[PDB]
């Protein structure tokens, strides 16, 4: 019978560097490496899955862990690598957005061309886990980033999100047209060249992306991949990411100029009470140049501004 864990981070890099002779060449999706001893073999996964075969699995699994539960899954593909496995090494664009959530500024729209022999490159920059990394980080990686590997970005500002809005379109359709033509910039831009993959996080079914599309000229069909967490298929995705949210931050320091007060991420209470603040010194109607204005944060806003 066969025996399975699931190894934390530690777990894993012991099993590692415990065997001499790991092995990491032509291995199903989802492996990270392979140890063939007398009587088990060994295989350790990204998602932490560690799997024991042969006569010896009881024992040696036991080595490691107390409680291993037998199992009859097999040294296989996983699910959850299908994509990564197959994509992970291509040339590719990848597509992120930005401040969906946040009460002030614009949807960004990033997506970023990695060709193959940039991946590397991009990957040494420290991509992997691009939600991890503060503002200051954000700054000091993403110019660098924007220097190796081309790029393209769409900004939605407040007068055009609040006016699209207000005709009734959605957050979920403004995404896919911005999401749309930024890879129609980016196709366009690094033509003659053709990316092996284009790679968007999925924000939605497939489905709806594309007939949200429908009344474009352009559609960018050919070699389009949703995938969830895209960010771990593909590191022009991360890439994507940071350049996003660096464009974000430089559009939230030109409209906090432009309104004469820090607008803060977010929307928890400190923007409702800097909204009132805006309300109070500029007007009710500055808010359409800088706020997403059917957020509940309006309402709570204007109370605010009046009461005293």
């Amino acid at each position: 019978s066969n025996y399975v864990i699931q190894a934390d981070q530690q777990l894993l890099d012991a099993l590692r560097a415990h065997y001499e002779g790991a092995l990491s060449d032509r291995l199903p999706a989802g492996a990270l490496f392979a140890v063939k001893r007398p009587d088990v073999v060994i295989t350790a996964y990204r998602s932490g899955k560690v799997l024991f075969a042969g006569k010896a699995a009881e024992q040696e699994a036991a080595k490691w862990i107390s409680g291993a539960s037998a199992s009859n899954e097999t040294a296989d593909h996983q699910p959850s690598a299908l994509a990564a496995h197959q994509l992970g090494s291509l040339s590719a664009i990848g597509s992120d957005e930005v401040g969906t959530g946040d009460y002030f500024g614009p949807i960004v729209v990033a997506a970023a061309y990695v060709d193959r022999p940039h991946i590397a490159k991009i990957a040494a920059l420290g991509v992997k886990d691009s939600k991890q990394l503060n503002d200051e980080a954000i700054k000091r990686i993403a110019p660098a980033i924007m220097e190796t590997v081309p790029h393209a970005v769409t900004v939605l500002d407040n007068p055009q999100y609040n006016r699209w809005q207000r005709s009734g379109m959605p957050q979920t359709k403004m995404k896919a047209l911005l999401h749309n033509r930024t890879l129609v910039k980016l196709v366009d831009a690094i033509a003659p060249a053709e990316p092996e993959a284009i790679i968007i996080d999925e924000f939605l079914k497939r489905d709806s992306y594309f007939r949200y599309l429908s009344d474009e000229d352009r559609i960018i069909r050919e070699r389009v991949h949703c995938l969830p967490k895209a960010e771990s298929v593909h590191v022009s995705v991360a890439a994507a990411s940071i350049i996003a949210r660096y464009v974000f931050l430089e559009e939230m320091e030109q409209l906090s100029r432009a309104v004469g007060l820090l607008l803060p991420k977010g929307a928890g209470a400190i923007v409702d009470e800097a909204a009132a603040r805006i309300i109070r010194a500029r007007g009710e109607e500055m808010l359409e140049t800088c706020a997403k204005l059917h957020f509940a944060n309006t309402k709570k806003a204007l109370a605010i501004a009046k009461r005293r």
